[PDB]
This record gives structure tokens, C-alpha cells and sequence, in this order.
């Protein structure tokens, strides 16, 4: 499914991410812009063999499983495909375990380096939430 931006801002709020962990509602939808241009089905292969999974390119390294990922972790219990679904709550139950670790929205590299120290609340603007 892709997402429009108001669409998907009113979804993460729905499911709790608005100031999870003190991350307000912008950081999430540029997190999602810059990460998977709002597409849940997207997936993209690292170097180490793992692969970022949805609409916050979710990685098989620590968080799902997706049986190709020797050594790996599944510390959010679930299958990555489970991450590429329309409905986004695997991802956000995921998202929410991942962003309570100690680095925080530093864990997204899109959202380092294309939403964090910017103008985030501009993801929401124009949307009735
Ligand atoms: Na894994």
C-alpha cells in the first residue's frame, strides 16, 4: 500500500506514535517519507545480508525474521513480511521497541540525515488530525 502523507500521519497517530518517546508526529511521516517514500512494501538488501523491511524499513538483523539472515535476531516476534502488510501495526509495535532503545530515532539513517534538526512538524501540516 502506498500511503498519502495525511493519511499515514492520521494512522500513527491512531496506533500511538504522536511524542512516543518524545518523538512528535513529524519525525514519524518523514522517518516514513525518506525510508520508504510511504510505501509498506517496500524492501531494501544491506551489505551485512539483512534486509529493511516496510514503511519504516525495519531490519532483519535484530528486529523479524526473515530466515535469511544468519546470526540474526527477532526481537519484535514476527515474520519481516509481516512488516509489508497495509495494516501498519506490526510495524508500529516494532517501530515503538525499536525507537525505547537507547538511540532513539538515530536507529532510522534516513530520519539522521533528512528529518532530524529540520522543520518535522511540515510532514503534518494541512492534515486534520
Ligand atoms: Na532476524
Amino acid at each position: 500500500k502506498v500511503f498519502g502523507r495525511c493519511e499515514l500521519a492520521a494512522a500513527m497517530k491512531r496506533h500511538g506514535l504522536d511524542n512516543y518517546r518524545g518523538y512528535s508526529l513529524g519525525n514519524w511521516v518523514c522517518a516514513a517519507k525518506f525510508e520508504s517514500n510511504f510505501n509498506t512494501q517496500a524492501t531494501n538488501r544491506n551489505t551485512d545480508g539483512s534486509t529493511d523491511y516496510g514503511i519504516l524499513q525495519i531490519n532483519s538483523r535484530w528486529w523479524c525474521n526473515d530466515g535469511r539472515t544468519p546470526g540474526s535476531r527477532n526481537l519484535c516476534n514476527i515474520p519481516c513480511s509481516a512488516l509489508l502488510s497495509s495494516d501498519i501495526t506490526a510495524s508500529v509495535n516494532c517501530a515503538k521497541k525499536i525507537v525505547s532503545d537507547g538511540n532513539g530515532m538515530n536507529a532510522w539513517v534516513a530520519w539522521r540525515n533528512r528529518c532530524k534538526g529540520t522543520d518535522v512538524q511540515a510532514w503534518i501540516r494541512g492534515c486534520r488530525l
